[PDB]
């Protein structure tokens, strides 16, 4: 089997990007935030507390005949930002872009923080990070990945997010009309759950290429590029104006700028993230100060090749027996 489907950019900043998921029978169509950095899907839904759900499209595990609750088991997780949930589980059918698990374990939030309230545009997670992350207690639950891995034609999805623009996720199979030139893979180690990797170096814009290894993890659910504090300084030295503000919480830069690209390694080959990715806006509206797309690691503890990185990418995260991570350009 496989499954195609759309994911769209939830604003203008493309702050994160949402792909729509069929939940129970019938189905009920949730958009959920598909996160390479965690391992539980869970959803707002008919148990949430009231006053914390704002907009969002709710799954109601009583109108679904395949739903069951999973006895006993509970969940609760935390995020980059500080941001929560928790809850229950069922498991129910869940299909994304034509492919179906059964028995999926499906995460019923019953309390959400008030950054989730607030997005009305996402209706909850899924997890694509590896299944020993999962929260379920007293029983670890498999991702989504994990349930649909033997039946998939390749035990595979892709990553091919767009800039301002709709992308792409693809289950089991490499779409090679999605990318230039070959795909360059990479060794991957799980030892800490993540898809983790290691750049073989940096340049700043037409810069001379900098060879120095920097692990970190692939990660969709995190929306910008973090990177050690010495590779961040380079880059924004090159933007006239740029700083680093302690008030709002990393690198700013003045709006006029024109930024330059920033190149990670793969092994012997390049991708290049265009300047223009790296701009992330007004600090606050109708401000000059833009805030910037790359920022420090430092005191994160992890360096992260978030959306501003995967972006510039057609990404394959292959599940094979020894994982290990593609990237082309497009
Ligand atoms: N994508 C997620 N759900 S969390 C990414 C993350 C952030 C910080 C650290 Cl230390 C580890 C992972």
């Amino acid at each position: 089997s496989t499954g195609s489907a759309t994911t769209t950019p939830i604003d203008s900043l493309d702050d994160a990007y949402i792909t729509p998921v069929q939940i129970g029978t019938p189905a009920q169509t949730l958009n959920l935030d598909f996160d390479t950095g965690s391992s539980d899907l869970w959803v707002f839904s008919s148990e949430t507390t009231a006053s914390e759900v704002d907009g969002q499209t709710i799954y109601t595990p009583s109108k679904s005949t395949t739903a069951k609750l999973l006895s006993g088991a509970t969940w609760s997780i935390s995020y980059g930002d500080g941001s929560s949930s928790s809850g229950d589980v069922y498991t129910d059918t869940v299909s994304v872009g034509g492919l179906t698990v059964t028995g999926q374990a499906v995460e019923s939030a019953k309390k959400v923080s008030s950054s989730f309230t607030e997005d009305s545009t996402i209706d909850g997670l899924l997890g694509l990070a590896f299944s020993t992350l999962n929260t379920v207690s007293p029983t670890q639950q498999k991702t989504f990945f994990d349930n649909a891995k033997a039946s998939l034609d390749s035990p595979v999805f892709t990553a091919d997010l767009g800039y301002h623009a709709p992308g792409t996720y693809n289950f089991g199979f490499i779409d090679t009309t999605a990318y230039t030139g070959s795909i360059t893979y990479t060794a991957v180690s799980t030892k800490q759950g993540f898809w983790e990797w290691t750049s073989t170096g940096y340049a700043v814009g037409s810069g001379t290429f900098k060879s120095t290894s920097i692990d970190g993890i692939a990660d969709t659910g995190t929306t910008l590029l973090y990177l050690p504090a010495t590779v961040v300084s380079a880059y924004w030295a090159q933007v006239s104006g740029a700083k680093s503000s302690s008030s709002v919480g990393g690198y700013v830069f003045p709006c006029s700028a024109t930024l330059p690209s920033f190149t990670f390694g793969v092994g012997s080959a390049r991708i290049v993230i265009p300047g223009d990715y790296i701009d992330f806006g007004p600090i606050s509206t109708g401000s000059s100060s833009c805030f910037g797309g790359i920022q420090s690691s430092a005191g994160i503890g992890i360096n992260i090749f978030g959306d501003v990185a995967l972006k510039a990418a057609f990404v394959v995260f292959n599940g094979a027996t020894t994982p290990t991570l593609g990237f082309a350009s497009k």
